[PDB]
């Protein structure tokens, strides 16, 4: 399937233990597939302060169209140093691997896999 459904667990940025994908655009976006893939991947929800507290490359989720069974349709884009590969919509969050961590709420997205 070129999109699958997903609840992803949104995380507060100060539990997130693991605060990143790894060490290259190509790499982050790597995992993410494979975390998204595997049910071990979070959100992370970005305001002021939140980006900072993670680490380079990121990955966001942005919205790529205006929603299936109340699934919004998201794609990846990576950012490192002010640069993001990738072009789409606005930021629903940025993702990050989840080890257990409790969320304090579900987003519901369809993925362009």
């Amino acid at each position: 399937k070129t999109h699958v459904q997903l609840s992803l667990p949104v995380l507060q940025v100060r539990d997130v233990l693991v605060r990143g994908f790894g060490d290259s655009v190509e790499e982050v976006l790597s995992e993410a597939r494979q975390h998204l893939k595997d049910g071990t991947c979070g959100l992370v929800e970005v305001e002021k302060g939140v980006l900072p507290q993670l680490e380079q490359p990121y990955v966001f989720i942005k919205r790529s169209d205006a929603a299936p069974h109340g699934h919004v349709m998201v794609e990846l884009v990576a950012e490192l140093e002010g640069i993001q590969y990738g072009r789409s919509g606005e930021t629903l969050g940025v993702l990050v691997p989840h080890v257990g961590e409790i969320p304090v709420a579900y987003r519901k997205v369809l993925l362009r896999k």
